[PDB]
């Protein structure tokens, strides 16, 4: 069990820093990932907004 975090989207994530976005569900990356720590979760389907702001796919802009 994952610790999780308090507010949405922001979830456990064994690797940070890469993610997806509006445009790129999965951004191409080597082996560069942040220390495991609460963040966004691509392989859920959260985007990380122009305003560096994880939220749902859905939460994207019109």
């Amino acid at each position: 069990e994952a610790e999780k975090c308090t507010k949405p989207n922001e979830q456990w994530t064994k690797c940070g820093g890469c993610e997806g976005t509006c445009a790129q569900k999965i951004v191409p990356c080597t082996r560069e990932c942040k220390p495991p720590r609460c963040e966004c979760i691509a392989s859920a389907g959260f985007v990380r907004d122009a305003q560096g702001n994880c939220i749902k796919f859905e939460d994207c802009p019109k």
